[PDB]
């Protein structure tokens, strides 16, 4: 129960099937090791068509 953060899925966040549990996105900005990260990463949104980096 007690943990530095971890909220009950509120505003954004991402679900996790690996262990059936929700988890915010404030714990995967460098260390990719969680199912909930797959939902947050990969940029959910997208431009109109495409851009030229």
């Amino acid at each position: 129960e007690q943990a530095p953060g971890t909220a009950p899925c509120s505003r954004g966040s991402s679900w996790s099937a690996d262990l059936d549990k929700c988890m915010d996105c404030a714990s995967c900005r460098a260390r990719p090791h969680s199912d909930f990260c797959l939902g947050c990463a990969a940029a959910p949104p997208a431009p109109f068509r495409l851009l030229w980096p």
